[PDB]
């Protein structure tokens, strides 16, 4: 279903966010169950764009062994708030992409809440520069998540095993 009652929180974001340090490959460690991501081995690649934002290439492996991917764009509508991006894909309405925390080199926590009148749709990933992330880092980030109405108990652990994902 993925539609949940109540409207979105406005969590705090990475205040000093440098999109240039955020570029390259990020691996999905944990994610909320959502509509689009039906697979495993989920990676996001962020690329140089002429403009203010960056180009997005998201990639996953489905249960039948097929690779499915999407291209989009992430751009901060307010350069006072550079961690509040909007994600543009296809014909779609932009969805928020909020970097709540990153050290650029190890981890990020990303959130997107879509308001649907009285209900909402939430995306939340813990990502890593590696296919794994220390259980301490995941605990801290899960801690941030619980503080704005995400249930850590809903989080999928993403399969990043080279034997399936190669
Ligand atoms: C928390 C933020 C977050 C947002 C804003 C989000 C949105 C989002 N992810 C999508 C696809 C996707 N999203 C991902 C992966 C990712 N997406 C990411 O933002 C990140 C960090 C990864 C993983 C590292 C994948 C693999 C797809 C393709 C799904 C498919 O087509 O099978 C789509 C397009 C749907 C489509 O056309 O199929 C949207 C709008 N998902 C998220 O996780």
């Amino acid at each position: 279903m993925f539609i949940k009652p109540g409207r979105c929180p406005k969590p705090a974001v990475q205040e000093d966010f440098d999109a240039a340090r955020y570029l390259g490959v990020w691996y999905d460690i944990q994610r909320l169950p959502n509509k689009f991501q039906k697979g495993e081995c989920a990676t996001a690649t962020y690329s140089l764009s002429p403009g203010e934002g960056f180009s997005v290439f998201n990639r996953e492996r489905l249960a039948n062994g097929t690779i499915k991917s999407v291209i989009g764009s992430a751009i901060a509508e307010d350069p006072c708030e550079p961690a509040k991006l909007q994600f543009f894909h296809e014909n779609a309405a932009p969805v928020p992409y909020w970097v709540l925390s990153t050290d650029y080199d190890n981890y990020a926590l990303v959130y997107s809440c879509i308001n649907l009148g009285a209900s909402h749709a939430a995306y939340a990933s813990i990502v890593s520069r590696q296919p794994t992330l220390p259980e301490e880092t995941i605990k801290k980030l899960q801690g941030t998540m619980s503080s704005f109405g995400v249930g850590v108990d809903t989080l999928l652990t993403t399969n990043q095993d080279a034997a399936y994902c190669s």
